[PDB]
């Protein structure tokens, strides 16, 4: 069946050039609102949620991970990397660059945490491990960008990434102090205001992660604490035909504030 906030959500990707992929779950009662929930989408940044987490559940076992110190090289510099590039020839720990990863998509941090798991087929081993059979990580930063149409490398389904993010925040796939740290983080996100969170209202509490790349690619996933509501995790991933295709946010927060209005 199509539902209303389905055949807005169709409106919205008709007009807009691009192919649009929707995954909300509403915890109040754990229903699911789905556009294109079962297709693949390229997962950017997004994909930095799980690696983060991964490192969490690592630090369960191991006190002092997430104070480890991490060399950071000059060759490790790679396209964008405002944290990590104040460290080269000095260290940061796995917190330190969690965070950075997370809070500011810093992609250096990124590489450290695949690097730490072991490579991009651990953070898919993780993603097994808390019940994901959707997501894979094939490659590190910056090539998992390519967001080439068609290419299963680096995707998952807005409905796989929901669920997920549900049970990394709001359930127990981590440990509590672990779930509470990953949520700290992302609601410290510096880099979401132009998406989720531009279409819901300003009293609402969120926390999320963003990606960019190629093919006009733009993502946000994001948990929100709405106003008097049980909390909702939502997913909106955009991609478009074109390899030079200029970043739409809006779309992002057009697709959150038909969500908002369907409450
Ligand atoms: O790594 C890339 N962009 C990052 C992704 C990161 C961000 N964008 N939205 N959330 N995080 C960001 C922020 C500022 C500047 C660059 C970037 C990329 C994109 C296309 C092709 C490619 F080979 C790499």
């Amino acid at each position: 069946q199509t539902s209303a906030v389905q055949q807005k959500l169709a409106a919205l990707e008709k007009s807009s050039g691009g192919r649009l992929g929707v995954a909300l779950i509403d915890t109040a009662d754990n229903t699911q609102v789905l556009y294109r929930g079962d297709e693949r989408f390229p997962m950017c940044s997004t994909s930095k949620v799980m690696a983060a987490a991964a490192v969490l559940k690592q630090s369960e076992t191991q006190k002092q991970l997430l104070n480890q110190p991490v060399e950071i090289k000059p060759a490790d510099l790679v396209n964008y990397n405002p944290i990590a590039e104040k460290h080269v020839n000095g260290t940061m720990t796995l917190a330190e660059l969690s965070a950075a990863a997370l809070q500011y998509s810093d992609n250096t941090a990124m590489n450290k945490l695949i690097a730490q798991l072991g490579g991009p087929g651990g953070v898919t081993a993780f993603a097994r491990a808390i019940g994901d059979e959707t997501f894979r990580l094939d490659r590190t930063e910056p090539t998992l960008n390519t967001a080439i149409p068609g290419d299963p490398r680096d995707t998952t389904t807005p409905r796989a990434m929901a669920q997920t993010l549900r049970q990394l925040t709001l359930g127990h796939a981590l440990g509590e102090t672990q779930r509470a740290q990953l949520v700290t983080w992302l609601k410290g996100n510096t880099t979401g205001a132009a998406s989720i969170r531009a279409g819901l209202p300003t009293s609402w509490t969120v926390g999320d992660k963003t990606g960019s790349g190629d093919y006009g690619t733009t993502n946000d996933i994001a948990v929100i604490w709405p106003q008097g509501r049980a909390p909702l995790v939502l997913v909106t991933y955009f991609t478009q035909p074109q390899q030079n295709a200029e970043s739409r946010r809006d779309v992002l927060a057009s697709a959150a504030r038909i969500i908002a209005e369907g409450l």
